[PDB]
């Protein structure tokens, strides 16, 4: 059946005032089916509030969405983003000792390019603590990484959240 509708929403933030629903649909149409699509407005003056939103018909849409930014909607660079702390780091934990680099470079950067990759170890002795950090070039990577349900790496089931 369909995805949750939570999870192929964009909320789209930095609009001009000048856009519309209709406006706003007709941009981001180019990357899939919109089952809605909303600026939000001032319910009095119904100027605008200068944010929106849109909804796809599948998470590979909003994918694509997110992978044709920037948008320059109506003359003005927007911001979407998936249903926020945006960060571009995440913690993974549960990889235990055996756990390499390249284990977790292979893996994650199919979710966004990385930059860096920080795998802990003690103080004191060197030894591998079971956790690392990844740092990516843009949210999105975190945004998608952390509404996975599971993470496997290196046969190890992870626990991964975003970190600072
Ligand atoms: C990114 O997190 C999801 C979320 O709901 N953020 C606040 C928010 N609430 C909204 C209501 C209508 C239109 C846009 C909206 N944006």
């Amino acid at each position: 059946p369909k995805e949750p509708e939570q999870l192929r929403k964009l909320f789209i933030g930095g609009l001009s005032f000048e856009t519309t629903d209709e406006s706003l649909r007709s941009h981001f149409e180019q990357w899939g089916t919109l089952t809605d699509c909303v600026v939000m407005r001032d319910p009095n003056t119904k100027r605008s509030r200068g944010f929106g939103f849109v909804t796809y018909a599948t998470v590979e849409e909003v994918d694509a969405a997110m992978n044709a930014r920037p948008h320059k909607v109506d003359g003005r660079v927007v911001e979407p983003k998936r249903a926020h702390l945006t960060v571009k780091k995440i913690f993974v934990g549960g990889i235990k000792e055996d756990t390499e680099e390249h284990h977790l470079r292979d893996y994650f950067e199919q979710y966004g390019k990385i930059e860096v990759i920080e795998i802990m170890t003690d103080r004191g002795s060197g030894k591998k603590r079971g956790f690392a950090f990844v740092t990516f070039d843009d949210h999105d990577s975190v945004d998608k990484i952390v509404i996975q349900k599971y993470h496997t790496v290196n046969g190890h089931n992870c626990e991964v959240r975003k970190a600072l």
